This record gives C-alpha cells, sequence and structure tokens, in this order.
C-alpha cells in the first residue's frame, strides 16, 4: 500500500512534532501537582477523615446512648461540634483533590488521543519507507559482514532497540486506552520509566544514538556514514538511487528520534511533571544529522538509478518503435515495467512547481506496450548503440524515442530548459542522441535476453536530466539507467530547513478507468448487482481485500462506457477463482470486444488480455457473470489505455531521376548499365539522417563496384567481382549528414565489349 | 570560541574540583533523612494540626479540670488518645517538612550556586579544548586498526559516554536552581539516587573502568593514551599542533571529565545526606597515575614539531620581495596563522616569557604581514625553494626570521635570542642560522598556482619557537612551514610536574583590529552609535549567530576610529554584508575617502576583503556604514588591521669599474673591457659576497670569450660562451664560503695574433 499525499521531508514532520509539543505545553491541567503527589495527598486526606470521622462517631454515640449532666454533655457537643468542623475541612480539602483528579483523568486521555491521531498520521510515511528500508535489507544476504558494521550493529543496536521498544509500547498502550487510573496502569509505569533520571536512562540513550548517529563519538565513525557505504553496494540492486536510498534511510532515523522526543514530552505531561522542551534538543539531533548526511556523505553519492531486476523475454524482430512524449508543460520523472503476463511499461508525467518539486496534481501517467518487441530479439540478432546522456542541469527530460530499424535500437532524447526559480519549462528543448562509435551486438539466441523490469525511479518522484541503455553481451543483459535531480532538491528544500514536498512511486496503476478495480472499499458504488445475488466475499479476492462474487446468473457489472476511446487498443487484466466469465459489453448494438469465458481456475489465477473498441462506446459496461451456473469471484479489475505504437516510416531516397552518370553508362528504365572500357561511373547525391542506419539492396550482374562514401569519409564500399547476383547491406552514417553519395563503378583498362547491370539499386 | 586567559593544566582544576569538594565537605545539612516528605504540603499539615490541636486541648482540659471519675471518663480517654494519635502523625510530618525546608534547603541551593560558579569557567576551557579534540578525533582513521586499539576503544567508549552525559545532566539540573525549586530539588535528588545507587554498574564503576583504560591495567596492558597517540601520530593526521600537544589535549579532555565526575558524585552523596567517603584523595591518585603514564610511557617517543594542517592553491608574482618577522626586543615568536579568506595574511604572535617559556598573557602582541602569496608562490616562471630545517640548542627562543627573495630563488634567515630558563628575560646573544645551500629543490614553471600552506601553525597552547623549516614536494607542488616548540619542557617543569601551570590558547581571531566590537557581539552599541532614528541591531542578521548593524534610510552607523591609525600605512579592511551596503572610512576634516564600498547588490552574505593606505589629518577619522542610495543593507564582521610594512630589496652593485686588475695586453675603456689576441693578459677583479646569497651577473660579449666566477679553491660559475655571447644573465650561489671571491675574464690561445675580445655592462647584481 502506497501513499499519494505529500511527504513533506523531514523538516515537516518535525515541525508537526513541534506543534503537538506546543499543543501538549499549552495545556494547564492544574499546574499545582503531579499525579503521584495528587495520591498521595489523596491517601493521607483519606486516612484522616477517616480516623476523624470513626472518633467522632464513637463520641456522638458513646454520648447520645446516655446522658448523665447538663455542663458534661454541653461541652461534649461543643467539643464534638469543632472536631466536625475540622473534619468538614479535611473533606473539603479531599473533595477539591478528588475533582481535580476528576478533571485531570479525561483531560490527559483526550491528550492522548489528540497526540497519537496526528501520530498515526505521520506513521504512515515513516511504514512505506520502513518497507522500502526491509526490501533493500533483504539484498543484504550475499554482502559479508566487516569490522565496521559488525561494530556499528553492535554499537547501535542497544539504543535503537530502547527507543524502538518505548515508542511502540507507548503507542500501542495509548490505542489500548481508546476507576480509569487501573486501566492507564501500564501508560503509567511506562511513563515513570521513561521520565526518570539515570545514569542509563532514556534520555541517555537517545543521546547516545545522536551521538553513534552523527559521530560524536571519541574514537568512533559516524553510522551514517557506515549504513551509506552499506546501502551504496554494487551487489545490492534497489529501484532507487543512492541519494533517495540513504536519504529514506535518514528520514526513519530522524522519525524514530522525533517520535521519541514526542512520546517523552507526552509522558512529562502524563505525570504532570514540569515542561521541560525537548524542542530544542530535538531540532539540534535533526539539523545535526541532515548537516552530517550533507557535508560529509551525500557529495559522494550517485543519482542514477537503473531498473532493479530482469526477465526473460523473447520480442518480435520486425521493426518496432515507440515515442515515450510528455506534454508542452509536463516532464518525465518515472518508469516501470510489469511482466507478469504484458510487458506494459508506465511511464509518470507532471508540472514541476520550484526546486524541481512534483506538482502532484498534474501527475498524470502514460501506458506503452511495444517494449517487448522493442528491446528484445525473438530469433535474429540485435544491436544497441549504448551511451548515457548527461543534460546539464536546469534541462529535464520530455521525449524519448526509440526507432528499431532492422536489428538495431537507436534511442533520442530531448530536455526542455526548465526554470528553477519558477515552476514553468520552456521551449528551449537539446536534443542527444546514442552516439555512434559505441554500439553493442547480442547475437542471435534460442533462449530470451533479459529485458528491464521493476520500477526505474528515484525513491520520490523527481524530474530526469539524463537516459542511457547498457547492454551486456557475455550475459546478455539490458539495463535503462536514468538520472535524477534529487540532490538538487535535497539542497535546496530539506538540507537547507526549508518547506519540502515530494511524492512516492505508487504500487498500482492511476491511470485505470475501472474504478475501485481491487475493491477494497466495501461499499460497491461503482459496482452495482442486477438480482439478490453476486455479492462481496470478504474471504476471497489478493489476499487481503474484498473480492466480487457471482453464483446463479446475476453479474455484477461497473459503468465505464465514457471512459474510454474508439479503435485505440487497451489492456484489461483482473485476477479470479473458479469458472468465471468476464465480459466488456454495450447495451446498444450486440458488439463484444472482450470476453473471457470457460476457465476452470480452481485457484486464483491472473489473467491479462489486449483488445480494442469498436463501438457506441457510451454505453458499454464491465461485467462478470458466471460461466452458466457455477459459481465465481474475482479481483484486481483494471483496464489500461496503452499510448498508440507509431509505425517506422522508410522514404525510398533513391530515385531513378537522380543518377548523375559520367562516361559511358545509361540508364534504362529501373535499371543500370555500366560498358567495359569507359571511364564513366554512376554518382548518385544522398540525404541521411544522423546517427540513422539504413539497408541498400542490390541485384547486380557482371563485376560490379559500389561506395556509399562522403568527400572525407566512407559508409560502405564493396567489389563484389564475378558473383552481384542479389545482396542487402546494412550502413550506418555517424556523425556526419552532409554530401554523402553512392558511386556505381568498374575501373578496369583493356576490358571492351562486355557491360555489367545493376538493378533495384535501393537505399532503405 | 577561545578565551584569552592563563589555562592552568591539569593541576589547575584538579586542585579547583578539591577545594570545591571540601567545600561541600564542610556544608553541614543535619538531620536530612526525610527525603521522602513532600515540601509542598507543608500549609496543609499545618492546617490540620493548628486545627486538631484545639480539640486535644479542649478534650484535655474537659478530662483533667473536669469531675467526672467513670468508664465515661475512660471511654473520653481514648477518644482523645486517638485524637492524639492522628495530631502526633501530622505533627511528625509537618517537623519533618518544616526541617527540611529551614535547614535542609538553603544550604544546598548556596552549596550547588558556588558548585556551579565555580564550575563556570572549567567548564568553559574544556569545553573548547573538547572542540579541538572532537576536530582532531575526526581527523582520525579507525577502521584498519591493531587488535589494541580496538579493545581500547570497546573498553573506553560505554565509560566515557556514561561519565559524559552524567556530568552534563547534572550541570544542566543544577543550572536550573516555589513549586519549580522544589520540582527541581526532586529531579536532582532523582538524578543523585540513580548516580550512588549500589550496584556493580554503578558511576563509580565507570569511573575506576575509565580510570583502568586510561592507565592500561585492561585486559591487554594498553592504555587509552598510547592508543590516542597511535592514531594521531600517524602521517594521514593533519591538525595544527604537534603530537606532544593533541596528546596532552586529549588528557587534558579526560583527566576534566573524570574531575567533573568525582565533583558530580560527591555532590549528589552530600544531597542525599550519605556518608562521605572523601573523592579527593582518588581523584588525585588517578589523575597523577594518568599524567605519570603520560609523562613516562608516553611523551618521550612524541615529536614536539608542527607544521601546515591545510593547503590552498595560490599564485604569487615573480616580484622579488624582503620580508623580516620579527619579534619586539623581549619578546618571542610563539604562533602564526596563514589566513586566505579572500587575501592572504598572516598573523604573528609575539610574548615576553616568564620562566620555564612560560608566555606572558598581558604581554600578546599581534602582528600582520600581507606578502606571504607573493612570496611563497610563483607566477609563471618557476621556483626555488631552500629547505633546511633549523634546530637551535635549548635555551634559545627564536625572535626573528627573514625571507629574503633576491631572485627566483626563496631562502629564509632565523635568529635565535638565548633565554634564561630560570629568569623571563631574553638576553640580546643571538645565533643566527640560514637555509644550507646544498639542500634546494625546484618547482617548475605551471599555470595552476603552487599550494601555499594554510591554518594556524602553532602548538595546542602557545609556546616559544626552537626551530623552523621550510619543505617543498616537486611532485605535489606542496609547501610546509614545520616549527619546533618547547611544550615538552614547560609541561615537564610546570603540570607534570604538579606546579601552577600558566597556558595561553591561539586566540583564533584577529586581536590586532582596531575596530572595537567588530563582530557587534555585545548588544550595546557603545562603540558604534546611530546618527538618526533608524539602523538598528539586527540580532536576526549576522554570521549565523551574531548581532548585525542594519541600515534602512539615510542614516548610518558610525564609530570612531581616528586616532588609533598611522598616516601611509597600509591597511586591511574586512566584513560580511547581506543586502545593498556602502562602507566608507571617511574623515568629518576634509573630504578625503580612503576606503569606500558601494553598490554591491549581495542578496546573501558576502564578505568583502580590501586593501588600502591612509593620508589625512587622522585624528578625525572614522567608519561609517550607510545604505546605497536608499534600500537596506546589514553587516558584521568588520575588522581593520595593520599590515607591517614591507621592504623592498637592495641589491648592491658590487662591480665598479674602478677595481679591474688587468694582466697582460688589456684595456678598460669607460664602461667596456678588451682582452687583445695573442697576449697572456687577463681581467680579475675582486668581489665580496655574503655566505648564502645569490647573484646574476649580466654580460653582453662580443668574440670567443671565458669567463669565471670563483675562489682559490672552488668554483661558483665558469663557461666559455666560444663564438657566441651578444648577451647573457647568469645566476650563481655562494655557499658556505664568503672569501677571496673574483671574476676572472679570460681567453687562453697560442696565436691569435691581431683580433680582439671585448665585454659591455659586466655587474653583479
Amino acid at each position: 500500500p502506497s501513499f499519494i499525499d505529500y511527504f513533506n521531508g523531514i523538516y515537516g514532520f518535525a515541525t508537526g512534532i513541534k506543534d503537538i509539543m506546543n499543543m501538549i505545553f499549552k495545556t494547564d491541567t492544574g499546574g499545582d501537582l503531579t499525579l503521584d503527589e495528587i495520591l498521595k495527598n489523596q491517601q493521607l486526606l483519606n486516612d484522616i477523615s477517616g480516623k476523624l470521622d470513626g472518633v467522632n462517631g464513637s463520641l456522638n454515640d458513646l454520648i447520645a446512648q446516655g446522658n448523665l449532666n447538663t455542663e458534661l454533655s454541653k461541652e461534649i457537643l461543643k467539643i464534638a461540634n469543632e472536631q466536625n468542623q475540622v473534619l468538614n475541612d479535611v473533606n473539603n480539602k479531599l473533595d477539591a483533590i478528588n475533582t481535580m483528579l476528576r478533571v485531570y483523568l479525561p483531560k490527559l486521555t483526550s491528550m492522548l488521543s489528540d497526540v497519537m491521531k496526528q501520530n498515526y498520521a505521520l506513521s504512515l510515511q515513516i511504514e512505506y519507507l520502513s518497507k522500502q528500508l526491509q526490501e533493500i535489507s533483504d539484498k543484504l544476504d550475499i554482502i559479508n559482514v566487516n569490522v565496521l558494521i559488525n561494530s556499528t550493529l553492535t554499537e547501535i543496536t542497544p539504543a535503537y532497540q530502547r527507543i524502538k521498544y518505548v515508542n511502540e509500547k507507548f503507542e500501542e498502550l495509548t490505542f489500548a486506552t481508546e476507576d480509569i487510573l487501573d486501566e492507564l496502569t501500564e501508560l503509567t509505569e511506562l511513563a515513570k520509566s521513561v521520565t526518570k533520571n539515570d545514569v542509563d536512562g532514556f534520555e541517555f540513550y537517545l543521546n547516545t544514538f545522536h551521538d553513534v548517529m552523527v559521530g560524536n563519538n571519541l574514537f568512533g565513525r559516524s553510522a551514517l556514514k557506515t549504513a551509506s557505504e552499506l546501502i551504496t553496494k554494487e551487489n545490492v540492486k534497489t529501484s532507487g538511487s543512492e541519494v533517495g536510498n540513504v536519504y529514506n534511510f535518514l528520514i526513519v532515523l530522524t522519525a524514530l528520534q522525533a517520535k521519541a522526543f514526542l512520546t517523552l514530552t507526552t509522558c512529562r505531561k502524563l505525570l504532570g511533571l514540569a515542561d521541560i522542551d525537548y524542542t530544542s534538543i530535538m531540532n539540534e539531533h535533526l539539523n545535526k544529522e541532515k548537516e552530517e548526511f550533507r557535508v560529509n556523505i551525500l557529495p559522494t553519492l550517485s543519482n542514477t538509478f537503473s531498473n532493479p531486476n530482469y526477465a526473460k523475454v523473447k520480442g518480435s524482430d520486425e521493426d518496432a518503435k515507440m515515442i515515450v512524449e510528455a506534454k508542452p508543460g509536463h516532464a518525465l520523472i518515472g518508469f516501470e515495467i510489469s511482466n507478469d503476463s504484458i510487458t506494459v511499461l508506465k511511464v509518470y508525467e507532471a508540472k514541476l512547481k520550484q526546486n524541481y518539486q512534483v506538482d502532484k496534481d498534474s501527475l498524470s501517467e502514460v501506458i506503452y506496450g511495444d517494449m517487448d518487441k522493442l528491446l528484445c530479439p525473438d530469433q535474429s540478432e540485435q544491436i544497441y548503440y549504448t551511451n548515457n546522456i548527461v543534460f546539464p542541469n536546469e534541462y529535464v527530460i520530455t521525449k524519448i524515442d526509440f526507432t528499431k530499424k532492422m536489428k538495431t535500437l537507436r534511442y533520442e532524447v530531448t530536455a526542455n530548459f526548465y526554470d528553477s526559480s519558477t515552476g514553468e519549462i520552456d521551449l528551449n528543448k537539446k536534443k542527444v542522441e546514442s552516439s555512434e562509435a559505441e554500439y553493442r551486438t547480442l547475437s542471435a539466441n534460442d533462449d530470451g535476453v533479459y529485458m528491464p523490469l521493476g520500477v526505474i525511479s528515484e525513491t520520490f518522484l523527481t524530474p530526469i536530466n539524463g537516459f542511457g541503455l547498457q547492454a551486456d553481451e557475455n550475459s546478455r543483459l539490458i539495463t535503462l539507467t536514468c538520472k535524477s535531480y534529487l540532490r538538487e532538491l535535497l539542497l535546496a528544500t530539506d538540507l537547507s530547513n526549508k518547506e519540502t514536498k515530494l511524492i512516492v512511486p505508487p504500487s498500482g496503476f492511476i491511470s485505470n478507468i475501472v474504478e475501485n478495480g481491487s475493491i477494497e472499499e466495501d461499499n460497491l458504488e461503482p459496482w452495482k448487482a442486477n438480482n439478490k445475488n453476486a455479492y462481496v466475499d470478504h474471504t476471497g479476492g489478493v489476499n487481503g481485500t474484498k473480492a466480487l462474487y457471482v453464483h446463479k446468473d446475476g453479474g455484477i457489472s461497473q459503468f465505464i462506457g465514457d471512459k474510454l476511446k474508439p479503435k485505440t487498443e487497451y489492456v484489461i487484466q483482473y485476477t479470479v477463482k473458479g469458472k468465471p466469465s468476464i465480459h466488456l459489453k454495450d447495451e446498444n448494438t450486440g458488439y463484444i470486444h472482450y470476453e473471457d469465458t470457460n476457465n476452470n481456475l480452481e485457484d486464483y489465477q491472473t489473467i491479462n488480455k489486449r483488445f480494442t473498441t469498436g463501438t457506441d462506446l457510451k454505453g458499454v459496461y464491465l461485467i462478470l457473470k458466471s460461466q452458466n451456473g457455477d459459481e465465481a469471484w474475482g479481483d484486481n479489475f483494471i483496464i489500461l489505455e496503452i499510448s498508440p505504437s507509431e509505425k517506422l516510416l522508410s522514404p525510398e531516397l533513391i530515385n531513378t531521376n537522380n543518377w548523375t552518370s559520367t562516361g559511358s553508362t545509361n540508364i534504362s528504365g529501373n535499371t543500370l548499365t555500366l560498358y567495359q572500357g569507359g571511364r564513366g561511373i554512376l554518382k548518385q547525391n544522398l540525404q541521411l539522417d544522423s546517427f540513422s542506419t539504413y539497408r541498400v539492396y542490390f541485384s547486380v550482374s557482371g563485376d560490379a563496384n559500389v561506395r556509399i562514401r562522403n568527400s572525407r569519409e566512407v559508409l560502405f564500399e564493396k567489389r563484389y567481382m564475378s558473383g552481384a547476383k542479389d545482396v542487402s547491406e546494412m550502413f550506418t552514417t555517424k556523425f556526419e549528414k552532409d554530401n554523402f553519395y553512392i558511386e556505381l563503378s568498374q575501373g578496369n583498362n583493356l576490358y571492351g565489349g562486355p557491360i555489367v547491370h545493376f538493378y533495384d539499386v535501393s537505399i532503405k
């Protein structure tokens, strides 16, 4: 589960905790004593009143039982009235204490609830970031332990254990809370053990945690440094960059510390103790850790991130192409390639606001499906022009083309100028391509090639500065490495202690049209059941969800006709169990776009297909029934709009009307003829792109020589000599694109009479 | 944050804390055994007692004066007895509370006020030294180390953390010191109960283990001092001091930790009214054992030389200049500092000595020099650094260091005056050493500037300088100034012998500046002043945590500094400012404008530093900070330094036409020399050259010639230019000679008759 709200940085929740601490302090419960002192005085007055009241009762009873004289009874009544006045004063004080305690208890419960509210509001972010931390930690099963790591762990685990224990137990008890003192026994014990001055108390371990993190030890290193060196390992394959991962680590550390200080203040207030204002110390710790990370950690980190995983794939080698394009004001900020059933690529766009921030409102998601065929070949070889583009700062990638001509993979990137101060991207473009001199070829192999997979995006969505593809032929690996502006955004917003705003890449598809596809909201306001059957089976679904179910003949339907397009391709996906039947059906007209029937899926199976739409569209809706009369239940309904893929157009270039001939040579329609004995040649000027590839076709008879070259560089040249029946040849252009020409020639002396012929000479 | 005050060494704060502990012992609390007596119930218990005593007295009078004698009277006796029990409990509680409030509270509040007042200065000193030691430790590497270093760290980290935290917490809770006073006393008593509780892992246990690790009584006989010295002595560690000073600073920090820990322990045991133990004996034993360990097993194996900590790329014109870093009569050089914030500047500290090389705080003059980058660095034409480490004997203190950059070479001459160890007077008995000739090193011409030294060149505490050396690395193009100190002797004589120690610390601030309150830290601008009701002290502004001067409309903040100046002497101005300021050093009389800085759209704080000269009446000059036109701007860190004048190089001509001892057929016509072919004649001229100096000989020769500048037994230069000798300038040195040097212009041939050879403009410069 991911959160769509901003993250606000460490400064964000630091200021939040400061506000909560101010809220705790401003409250004036009693302002006279503490809880323990209140209860001690309560017991004191209880015992005093009990003894005095027993005495007075005994006196009154034994004097009323037998009255003897006038003066004796008079003085007895006088002293009894005086003692009763004293008892009334004692009882007044005791009732004042009782009222103080009765206004104390509920006030403290309300304060703890108000605390826990914002504490839980914050805890979700650190929960997701700690989940990512655990994901990166699982990869540490192959990194052997070093003396540095051993020492840092043995030094930090006690303080960390104690701080985590205190925080989690305080949260647990404050949640369990929602006389009362008998119920607050555990909370009071915790507050008394946490606010206790001791040689090895809680504040001691907090301070030593900070000192071992920032590195204020006499002869100790900063634990942030060792943690970054551990995270920044080559064997560890994570989704984001190194800046992002060490930033997540710093986030979890500062969150632990801030929650600890908050629990400390809340416990002090619960016990009625004085207010110490730990805001200053918390800010000192957090800011010192931030400055450590900024000065001695961040500069030596990489801001480039690649794909974490690969997948064996086979892609048709038939001239593929795609164009990951952003809108005029939008930019590219992240990718994700999924290869469960279909090889889909989601791309995130967004408007920028300032200091490379990402506008959450404008966050859009585009889909592509040509990655399989593009990146990986099926049977016959492949070529990739490996070159990591690196645009300068202030430029953000907006368009990334992939043009697979014959068997090459060439890509061109463009970066628009982004003003850092403002959030606008002007139409000042810098175009780079994959240089020629450095290409790498994957040989034809029966098994599939390893295509990138997973999330290619910074831990927090940010603009992309550079793009590159790499290929390894020894292992047939492919990697897509991008470059982000996270260092700049951090140094500008969070490491300068200013307002931060960040977005985390979500796990699901934002663009999917089917609302409540996962069916997590128990109320099916989007969906609906026609007949009194087919309901929400909570036990079913993708483990912890609420699946849609069908029994007899009543199918659950959802209207999604409007949010579609005509003839545009779409991708359907859904997990189901039993014998289901899914149909994307239109009420008007009997057109059936997607239909899935007859699937004895005893266990949950994930079906993913592609289709097209062609109808009125406005009257279309999704339907889930049961095959014939059986029962079945599904979940995770997804319908994605994949962007149309453009077909690579190939101009003929060569035309019979552009054959500059010299000497005895004749061009008849579509045939060329060079006569032996003459010094003639057929030169033709061409217009070739910069770093493109081209394919020349010839059908030649006789001895011939052909050279496609420039004045100072030659792309292709060959004398086929006797045999030249038919030949197709690939040739590249490199950084040239100027004054290129083809020469059909044959230089000999006393060869007269015979001739050489060319047919179907073409550049495609 | 330095402090200009005699840092009395371990002996100092040791005896101070011993006195404080004895005073704490002398404090009398009495019967303060009722700690679990809430003092905030005095009024309640007093009211209850005052209201119950009346009833008790009424019952007593009834049973006494009353004539009733019956079991009724017996029951009345029982009732009175129960009321008396209640009253007696209330009165016992009230009496305990009153005693604790009128005997136990005033004594302790006074005692703790005194404890804190005395700990103030010790805390200041030890906090500065702790900052320095933490910088050093940051400059350390502990990744790849032995088993002994690892064991010492394992053994010393927990106790160190515990003791440091406990000291800081006790200091905070004491400074904390009505319901607030009693709550703070409750916090102090909780901390005291935790510190003094009977467990094997108590504060005392950690103190004793800290001592055992400092002395070497651990598993491996490895004292923490030995690992500290081994880690600080490595080549990678570059600090502003020697190994002696750095390990002594380590010892100071840790012994101060221990002493303050013993003080907190005594204060806690007294606050809880516990049996006294007299930790003064244990404190003295620990500190003396650790000082003895340092003196015996650590100090002898340390080097008392300190070099430059940092380097900076810098260039310098090939123009020749002479500099004389000297100390006034009776003074001595005790430290330097090369700062290149904006321009290269050299602070030099001079002070009179008192005894055992102790520096006098009162006499701590500071001089400034500005021609260090133009002297230590070349611009575009190579450089020759003469490198030799001088080492004077004991009782001799450096007073003058003279750099003479005659040509493209660098060489220095040091002078050391005799110093009496017993008294504090430095006689005028001088020993002069120079940079030996045979060992010079050349930096080739390179477009990129050379790495000039930078940082504080001085022991951790200002001490006299014994020897000086310049070293140069050609491959790395580095330059280092390695000086030698007397800290070992000053310590063996004062501190490690348990005697009154007096140590000063490099102030880390241009004391020489004439702008009072330049940093503007004192909120009350008694020196400065505002003409109009505007331009005030912006506390939020300034170098992070300071109080900057501000200007808005047309009222500029001014400070009078006309007197403390000189006419035509060069000065350096420096100041940080934000906004659009306008700084002017203006004289009320005459419209002369010495320094003027206007039009600087410094949106962020920028540090402007410039040089200038003064020429006016001077007595009516003052500094002014206004805003350009009408904008606003605020600055801070105002500094005006008087740089010592630099002397220009005077190079004797030496060669005069009136001293040409000619032999054979040779003729000298005015400024031309002519040797006739066919004759056995030669032109010999005697010269007077200095010991370790360089000279440049210029010739314009026509014909075949040979020239040799040599002595009777050594030759400085010799060359036969043969056919072509149109013009030639040659550098030559003298080495350890300076006696009977002569130039010979000669050409030896047989049957060559008729032609001649001519020399012109032959000069030695």
